[PDB]
């Protein structure tokens, strides 16, 4: 419903921004500009170099159901060519164990997982749609454990938790079911269970670097946007080097932060102020005693264990002097934030306990991760409001908050945005 001569400003050159550009271009919208704050593209798909190979400070993997990412690879020529993923399970004291062989718990999990699968296919059909503009069943608005409890499927959490909480998405005691099941829909959960997982030799960042290259208008980098105002039916953007006018604004950046440099209206302030995010910290480590496999720590995914390492990534199996990244969470609604100080010490103390002591941390990042809203705010209609606001003063809303904090979900949402409002 937008004219092709519309000047479109895309904020953010992560997967969501780059995809917005790709799919606008492909629909015949050629006057777009992507504005990126940093000197690089890919956002949280971030793959730096060390000793001739790239490691992952962010996203690592996908599943075969990453249809939109497949479309992106078709465009760039990239292939799923990374090292195969495999894992073991550790207790908080470093003891290796196999949860699948628990005689009492094992059959409980498998019963719940099967019952849930059947409920998802029928009672909750539609749960798995990208975005939240299609209003989900009320049960899905509850925290994941409450959702499970209502259906007698509590034991399902043992399977679902490992690719969720450890991957920094937070805890089932509070994170609403709708987020969990849009990412870990039954097919995706199964793909994780089987280990049918994509990785990239040159990192997840590589294909978005290449996507950028294939664009008619690659991202403008190092753009320090100080002001956006939206009067007279136009979008005026002010940076450090220039101020310029566009017709349409497309946001793939943190929307609560956008409040601080925009003429945000009453609804934007009110609703974007409700956004909560995860403080997810990655440390890239040189280790003595190199693992021979990646490790998960369900024990350390309990809220009572916030700040502890929940998982570590074994990437290059052939070189014991390569990077092993560790993952912990710094926040939870029921607790005060953990300091970077105390969490870094837990990285040292946890890895030594696991038998993989750290010689060096060469890089650390706490990421702005998984923007979402509370079960109450979800129930109160958050996305009915925000999706209802779409196109208001030529501003459109996208990125992680409108879908989910994964790179297929955001790209798929960007694709559909063009379908929903532009064509
Ligand atoms: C440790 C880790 C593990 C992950 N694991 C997976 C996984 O297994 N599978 C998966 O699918 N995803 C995974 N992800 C999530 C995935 O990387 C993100 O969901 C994805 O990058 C989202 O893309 P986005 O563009 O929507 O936001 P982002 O990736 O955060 O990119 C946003 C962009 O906007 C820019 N920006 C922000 N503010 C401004 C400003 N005001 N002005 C201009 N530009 C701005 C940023 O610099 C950035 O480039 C992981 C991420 C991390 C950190
Ligand atoms: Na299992
Ligand atoms: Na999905």
């Amino acid at each position: 419903s937008i004219s092709k001569d519309s000047r479109i400003a895309i904020i953010g050159a992560g997967p969501a921004g780059l995809a917005a550009g790709m799919y606008l271009e492909q629909a015949g919208f050629h006057d777009y500009t992507i504005l990126e704050r940093t000197d690089h593209v890919g956002g949280k798909c971030h793959s730096p170099n060390y000793h001739g190979r790239r490691y992952e400070m962010g996203a690592i993997m996908g599943v075969p159901s990453y249809d939109t990412i497949q479309e992106i690879m078709d465009r760039t020529g990239d292939k799923v060519d990374g090292p195969k993923l495999r894992r073991e399970f550790l207790h908080e004291d470093g003891e290796i164990y196999v949860p699948e062989k628990d005689p009492v718990r094992g059959p409980q999990v498998m019963a719940a997982v099967q019952k849930l699968g059947q409920l998802l296919a029928t009672k909750y059909q539609g749960y798995d749609a990208n975005g939240h503009y299609n209003k989900v069943h009320e049960d899905l608005m509850l925290p994941f454990d409450e959702f499970l409890a209502l259906n007698g499927c509590e034991a399902a959490r043992d399977l679902w938790i490992n690719p969720f909480t450890a991957f920094g998405y937070g805890h089932f005691d509070n994170v609403p079911a709708a987020y969990v099941l849009k990412y870990l829909d039954f097919v995706t959960m199964m793909s994780f269970a089987k280990g049918d997982l994509w990785t990239w030799a040159d990192g997840t960042q590589a294909m978005f670097e290449h996507l950028n290259a294939t664009l008619e208008h690659p991202a403008e980098r190092n753009v320090d946007i100080t002001r956006i105002t939206r009067e007279d039916g136009k979008v005026h953007i002010h940076t450090t080097d220039w101020d310029r006018e566009s017709d349409v604004l497309v946001l793939t950046v943190p929307l609560e932060k956008f409040l601080d440099y925009s003429d945000a209206d009453d609804d934007e302030r009110e609703y974007f102020s409700k956004i909560i995010h995860q403080q997810y910290m990655v440390d890239a480590c040189l280790v003595k005693e190199y693992p021979t496999i990646s490790g998960y720590v369900p024990d350390n995914m309990r809220p009572e264990r916030l700040g502890h390492v929940m998982v570590y990534y074994h990437r290059w199996a052939d070189d014991p002097h390569q990077i092993i990244t560790t993952y912990l969470l710094r926040n939870h609604p029921d607790y005060a934030d953990k300091t970077q100080e105390e969490c870094r010490q837990m990285v040292l103390d946890d890895m030594e306990t696991f038998g993989h002591p750290v010689e060096k941390i060469i890089e650390e990042q706490t990421w702005y991760y998984f923007p979402h809203v509370s079960s109450e705010d979800y129930k109160a209609g958050w996305y009915e409001k925000v999706e209802g606001m779409q196109g208001r003063r030529n501003t459109f809303y996208a990125g992680e908050i409108m879908s989910f904090g994964n790179f297929d979900e955001v790209c798929h949402y960007s694709k559909d945005l063009v379908t929903r409002f532009f064509v």
